[PDB]
DNA sequence: CTTGTTATCCGCTCACAATTCCACACTAATTACGAGCCGGAAGCATAAAGTGTAAAGCCTTTTTTGCCTAAAATGTGATCTAGATCACATTTATTGCG
C-alpha cells in the first residue's frame, strides 16, 4: 500500500553493529526507517550513567521528529543494536510528497502517539511503587515486546542490570541485590544478560 | 546718353556669455513748516441672554484595609527500614572475523 510508495524512493544501506546511524551535533538531512532487527536510543549526563528513554523495534522509524519543522538538530545518541537494515530519504524530497499525499504522514505521526502514551504512565510509576513494584512490572512490559522470545516455561528476555533501572528510575547496585534475592526463592533466572522469568503466560 | 536692377559696402538694430563644489570676510543718499481737521481706538464700565466653568453637596459603586476564627496545613527529633553516592577496578556480553 502507502508503505510500499515509500520504498520506491528510499536508499537500501545497511549498518554494521556499534554503528552510528545518529550523531547528536549533526544536521538532520536523512529520514531513517527500519526493516529488520531492533535498535536502541539513550542519553548520558555530565558523568557516565546512561538513561534510555524507550526502544525502537523492527517497523519503526528512526529521527522523524526534525520533519515537521525545519531546522533542527538531533536530540539523542541512536546506537545501532544489532545488524539492521535502514533506508534513507530526505526530509526536503518529503516534503514534497505530503503536499501530494497527506496520507503518507498519517502512517509516520500515527506511532507518535504509542510512544507517548507509555511514557506518560510510566512516570505516575516511578513515585509510588516501590523497586520491587517497579520492576515487577517492567518484566511483563518487556515480555510484550515483539523482540521477545518464547521460552517453555515463559519469557526469555536479555537486559542488563543498568537498563532496568533506567526504566523503573533507580541505582545499578539496587537492581543486582533484588535481582540475586528473587534467584533463591526460585521465581527467575539470570546468567549476566539474559534474564527469564517465570509465572508469564 | 539715361535708365534700370544688382552687387558691395557701411552703420545700425539686433540677438545673444556653459569647466565643476565649498570656505572666510565686508556693505546705502534725497521733496520747507505750521495750524486746523477728522479719524481710529485707549480700553472704560456697562449689561444682558446666552453659553461653558468651576466650587464641593449627599448618593452608589469600587477598592484596600483590618478583622475573626473554622478548618486545613505544619515542625518536635530520635530510630528505623528502603533508598541514595562517589571513583575508575575488573568483569561481562554484544554483534562478526577467520
Ligand atoms: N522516548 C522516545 N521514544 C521514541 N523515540 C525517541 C525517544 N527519544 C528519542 N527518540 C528518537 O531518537 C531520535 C534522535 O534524533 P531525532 O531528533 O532526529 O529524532 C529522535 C526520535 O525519533
Amino acid at each position: 500500500p502507502t508503505l510500499e510508495w515509500f520504498l520506491s524512493h528510499c536508499h537500501i544501506h545497511k549498518y554494521p553493529s556499534k554503528s552510528t546511524l545518529i550523531h547528536q551535533g549533526e544536521k538532520a538531512e536523512t529520514l531513517y526507517y527500519i526493516v529488520k532487527g531492533s535498535v536502541a536510543v539513550l542519553i548520558k549526563d555530565e558523568e557516565g550513567k546512561e538513561m534510555i528513554l524507550s526502544y525502537l523495534n523492527q517497523g519503526d522509524f528512526i529521527g522523524e521528529l526534525g520533519l515537521f519543522e525545519e531546522g533542527q538538530e538531533r536530540s539523542a545518541w541512536v546506537r545501532a543494536k544489532t545488524a539492521c537494515e535502514v533506508a534513507e530519504i530526505s526530509y526536503k524530497k518529503f516534503r514534497q510528497l505530503i503536499q501530494v499525499n497527506p496520507d503518507i504522514l498519517m502512517r509516520l505521526s500515527a506511532q507518535m502517539a504509542r510512544r507517548l502514551q507509555v511514557t506518560s504512565e510510566k512516570v505516575g510509576n516511578l513515585a509510588f511503587l516501590d523497586v520491587t513494584g517497579r520492576i515487577a512490572q517492567t518484566l511483563l512490559n518487556l515480555a510484550k515486546q515483539p523482540d521477545a522470545m518464547t521460552h517453555p516455561d515463559g519469557m526469555q528476555i536479555k537486559i542488563t542490570r543498568q537498563e532496568i533501572g533506567q526504566i523503573v528510575g533507580c541505582s545499578r547496585e539496587t537492581v543486582g541485590r533484588i535481582l540475586k534475592m528473587l534467584e533463591d526463592q526460585n521465581l527467575i533466572s539470570a546468567h549476566g544478560k539474559t534474564i527469564v522469568v517465570y509465572g508469564t503466560r
